[PDB]
């Protein structure tokens, strides 16, 4: 194995290293306004060295952004590819490459036999070319790599099916800034090359002039190069018509043939094409081939791309004639005068990349090595893309929560075969498929119109029911007597219980376990853990008495704890916020143990009166003129006092000191240790009284963020002997820190109500010495350092924060967590800070045409990890990774993917067993079964599992290793008869594994195996 922290690589191009030398100036280029006047030498080519070029029309279809994808489909995208089927298949010579499966999929399905035949066959020969072949091209700032490998196997599955078919090349013109985790995930996909567009114009300046635009992109900790994947950066600054045939793009807008008045359209330069006749395509051809060769001197090979295409392009068969018939006439022309040593055609993506190795091959060319990534994206002056690492917050949240829910059905539903009529391959096509579409870079990024916004949210809802109901199935027959086992498959037999989505505060959505003498005496409740290795969580549930005990199957007693149940209400008549609680239902609380990938039994049973097993919390209300607050059965009155400062500590975890507003202000690690000061702040930014304003996507504040002025707040404060908070009723936010014996969960109600043009963030003040230097994932798969930058505005030095953050000196580091993707930075040594909501009444001038006024409660959670790291074996100072420690892990592990709580719906469950997975291996920390689902239905006769495994990298800290057991998936199932190793998708097998054992990864290594059962 690679290590992955202790060899600097030695690339070409270190992205941070370059944006540390950059001076990112934004000075006017001339006609290519952020480069400069490209000059060639016209001898360049001659007959023995012609310039190949490559004309590859394109129409990008988003799914769903100014309407939903239903009604783009409808009003766009069926007519764009029935014409396109049409006009391919009338037009040899034509080419068209497609990026979107899931809108392919909506048309192929249909379309009649016929031309389900005609469409196979203009694929089979090279005509419509698919690249990428994603279900959508997906955001790479805010989405997870587990679901952009979800989406990217959704389509690949489909077109091998249905088109036979799998596209090693990929196209992403339109994702804001872009991830390496996309060649990581590709390259283990079976790809070759991959294309790129929107990266900061300082950046494409700075490449175009040293033709480092093509590259060989490895990850930041790769020292030999293994996942390196050939990557093409577009130069200019759109991917439409007048910026990708050269620099001037009154020059080029002018051969966009659907610009001439009928459609509508015109060239915003004041020059119109026209039509290529024979008495000016020489003066066009002229002006065309001029563009193209200084195109072709910001790259290295005589192999030059030229997209044609714009958003949905190509849908009317005016349209397609218009462009075909004069592109043809210029081709006949310039390819008959040997003076410009060109051959020009159309083409498609691979066409392309297969040429550029070609000559790379023939000696012709060498391409520079890169690392880093593309983010924050700026596409003009001080106009950077940040906002939209926030924006629809809900939403992210939302993508998270079904993330897990769809690894959850999928590995439950695997360990059995099951007969059709249980809907389970239905249900679970259907939650890959929505939870696939939200990948879109107009769906988790938040930057689509309000009703389509709507559209993704109740696709999302049924995703999460199709989810439950395979979940709930499968826990059935998992934990009943075989010979008893009778389902209806259309019965819920367990209901789920998610104490965190959509939130306290957010929906009433929980069932209360109803228990009593007159109606029933307990209930069953089961736990899942996904997670390859044995766990403990504490899990709550509502029940309606506050005298109930808890036991395992062998009836052995499990300690509890039982809290109120509050809720934060706006008071609109007193003017406060603050907490109400229930005489009628109660939390109760304990430590469950699940084995790896399996299930855990236990039961509630009432009493009359306290249960030996079961404890109470106690309950402090901080505020002046404190009012009563009865609490029904539960035995503990609730104390009030005035406002004052607060230390907890839970079992023998760290002691939490609170300001007398209910915020953080110090961790102490252990009883002898110092108080380091910690303290959250909440602040808001605003928008600009004069210039560009913030919407959807563009984060423009006006200077650095004002605190949020927090009155008198009313503190609640619950001390219990397993669980303890402390909550706060502030403006905006009712903000939580929990504490459970490890690092804090912190939870926020964010509500911004209607406070216009404001981005609620919140700030940790320490005093930990970060200078410029700070930690930020990437899609949950890899942390990479950021330096701050005051030569760029704050805007830019706000990056992704999919799911962590951290900043660290010699001696301590705080990380921070995150249940959901939202923007962030450290804008000060010893600072963190990230976005919680953003509310905008203007457009940001990208398309869109509204601001963010949609804006709805949502509960963000966290975790927030104080550690001493001295003892840390880090990387070095010129390494570009940083690696979480094993406690920042499993918090993130906490929150991503945490167990599954099911509440029996019947009285009584016949043939109920205690556990499911007690003899699954229990493996090494650091290791994921990120994917477990069967591959076949139940007539196949051999049965498939695919499994993608991987292993992150955690810091060596000086704590002995110990024990688990190796995991080969590909003994979990019975009566394995083949192992074999595949792309990360399943489609090709690439080893036949000895043994039928797959082997464990590497560190920062994804692999996928699939079993074969007889
Ligand atoms: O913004 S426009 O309506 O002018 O359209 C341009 C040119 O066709 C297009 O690039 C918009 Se891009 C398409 C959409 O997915 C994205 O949110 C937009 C970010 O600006
Ligand atoms: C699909 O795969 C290849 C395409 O090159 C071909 O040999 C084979 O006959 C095709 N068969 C199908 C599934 O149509
Ligand atoms: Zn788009």
């Amino acid at each position: 194995c690679q290590d992955v922290v202790q060899d600097v690589p030695n690339v070409d191009v270190q992205m941070l290293e370059l944006y540390d030398r950059m001076s990112f100036k934004d000075i006017d280029g001339g006609v290519w306004k952020q480069g400069w006047n490209i000059k060639y030498d016209p001898l360049k080519y001659n007959a023995h060295h012609k310039l190949k070029v490559f004309v590859v029309p394109h129409s990008h279809n988003d799914p769903g952004w100014i309407q939903t994808f239903e009604e783009y489909y409808q009003h766009d995208t069926k007519h764009i590819l029935s014409n396109a089927l049409r006009h391919l298949h009338d037009n040899p010579e034509m080419k068209f490459i497609w990026a979107e499966i899931s809108y392919f999929a909506r048309f192929y399905h249909d379309l009649g036999e016929n031309k389900k035949l005609q469409m196979k066959s203009i694929v089979k020969n090279g005509q419509l070319e698919f690249v990428t072949g994603g279900w959508v091209m997906p955001d790479e700032a805010n989405s997870h790599w587990r679901n952009v490998l979800l989406q990217l196997t959704e389509g690949q599955t489909w077109l091998k099916q249905f088109m036979n078919v799998t596209p090693t090349a990929s196209w992403a013109i339109d994702p804001f800034g872009h991830s390496p985790t996309m060649p990581y995930i590709l390259q283990k996909s079976g790809f070759k090359n991959m294309l790129i567009q929107r990266t900061h114009y300082s950046v494409k300046k700075e490449l175009a002039q040293q033709r480092q635009l093509e590259f060989l992109w490895r990850q930041i900790w790769d020292n030999k190069g293994d996942t390196a994947l050939f990557t093409h950066m577009m130069p200019f600054y759109s991917y439409d018509i007048p910026h990708t045939c050269g620099p001037d793009p009154k020059v080029c807008c002018q051969f966009d043939f659907k610009r001439m008045g009928s459609f509508g359209l015109s060239c915003p330069w004041k020059v119109p094409p026209r039509t290529i006749s024979d008495q000016n395509v020489a003066a066009r051809s002229d002006l065309l081939v001029d563009q193209w060769k200084k195109k072709a001197e910001l790259y290295r090979t005589n192999v030059l791309l030229i997209p044609l295409g714009d958003d949905f392009r190509f849908k009317q068969n005016t349209e397609w004639d218009v462009q075909r018939v004069n592109y043809e006439r210029l081709f006949e022309h310039i390819n008959s005068q040997a003076h410009f040593n060109v051959q020009a055609q159309f083409g498609t993506l691979q066409e392309y990349f297969d040429a550029v190795h070609q000559a790379e091959r023939a000696g012709q060319a060498e391409f520079p090595t890169l690392s880093g990534d593309f983010f924050t994206y700026a596409d003009r002056s001080d106009n950077y893309w940040s906002g939209y690492y926030t924006s629809r917050p809900y939403h992210k949240r939302m993508d998270r929560v079904l993330m897990h829910y769809v690894r959850a059905a999928e590995m439950l539903s695997a360990w059995h075969s099951w007969d059709g009529m249980a809907r389970i391959e239905e249900r679970l096509e259907q939650a890959r498929r929505e939870l696939s579409l939200f990948q879109h870079h107009d769906g988790i990024t938040g930057t689509a119109k309000t009703h389509v916004v709507v559209d993704y949210e109740q696709r999302m809802q049924e995703a999460l029911k199709a989810c439950q109901m395979v979940m709930q199935q499968s826990v059935y027959r998992l934990l009943t007597k075989p010979s008893i086992y009778s389902p209806d498959f259309s019965f819920s037999y367990f209901t789920l219980d998610d104490s965190r989505w959509p939130g306290s505060g957010v929906e009433d959505s929980r069932t209360t376990i109803i228990l009593g003498e007159d109606i029933l005496p307990s209930k069953h409740v089961v736990m899942h853990n996904t997670l390859p290795h044995w766990r403990e969580q504490l899990v709550d549930f509502y029940v309606s008495s506050p005298f109930v005990s808890v036991t395992d199957l062998a009836n052995n007693p499990v300690e509890a704890q039982v809290s109120p149940v509050w809720s934060w209400h706006h008071d609109t008549l007193t003017k406060t916020i603050h907490p109400q609680g229930s005489t009628t239902k109660y939390r109760i609380i304990f430590k469950a143990r699940v084995p790896p990938m399996g299930l855990a039994t236990y039961v509630l049973t009432i009493s009359d009166s306290k249960p030996e097993h079961t404890s109470y919390a106690s309950n402090l209300l901080l505020r002046k003129n404190p009012t009563s607050l009865p609490l029904g059965q539960y035995p503990e009155d609730v104390k009030f006092g005035d406002p004052r400062e607060i230390s907890l500590r839970v079992g023998n975890g760290p002691t939490l000191a609170f300001s007398e507003q209910g915020l953080l202000k110090s961790i102490q690690l252990t009883q002898d240790s110092p108080h380091v000061p910690v303290h959250f702040k909440f602040l808001k930014y605003g928008v600009r009284s004069h210039g560009d304003r913030s919407g959807a996507y563009l984060f423009l504040p006006n200077g650095p963020a004002s605190p949020v002025e927090l009155g008198q707040p009313v503190v609640l404060v619950t001390k219990g002997k397993l669980e303890s908070s402390v909550s706060v009723g502030l403006p905006s936010v009712v903000h939580q820190t929990i504490m459970r014996g490890g690092a804090p969960e912190i939870r926020n109600l964010v509500d911004i109500g209607s406070l216009d043009n404001t981005e609620i963030v919140m700030r940790l003040e320490t005093h930990i010495d970060s200078g410029d230097i700070f930690y930020t994932d990437l899609n949950g798969l890899q942390f990479i350092k950021r330096r701050r930058l005051d030569k760029l505005p704050l805007q830019a030095n706000y990056y992704p924060i999919p799911s962590g953050m951290f900043i660290e000196d010699a001696n301590t580091r705080l990380t921070l967590l995150t249940g959901q993707p939202l923007g962030g930075s450290s804008l000060a040594s010893g600072e963190l800070e990230i976005m919680q909501d953003r509310r905008l009444a203007s457009d940001d001038e990208r398309g869109l045409g509204q601001g963010v006024l949609d804006n709805k409660p949502v509960l963000h959670i966290y975790r927030l990890v104080l550690e001493k790291v001295n003892n840390c074996v880090r990387p070095s100072k010129l390494h570009p990774a940083g690696y979480l420690t094993s406690a920042a892990h499993k918090a993130s592990q906490s929150l991503l993917d945490p167990l599954d709580k099911f509440i029996f719906a019947e009285n009584e469950w016949i043939g109920a067993q205690g556990q499911f997975g007690g003899d699954h291996p229990s493996a090494r920390e650091d290791l994921d079964v990120s994917v477990m689902r069967r591959l076949t239905k139940s007539s196949a006769k051999t049965q498939r599992v695919g499994y993608v495994l991987h292993r992150t990298n955690l810091m060596q800290c000086g704590t002995p290793e110990e024990h688990t057991q190796k995991l080969d998936v590909c003994h979990l199932l019975p009566n394995v008869a083949r192992c074999e190793r595949t792309t990360l998708t399943f489609l090709q097998n690439l080893e036949h594994l000895d043994g039928m054992v797959a082997p464990e990864v590497c560190p920062m290594e994804t692999a996928a195996y699939v079993s074969s059962h007889s």
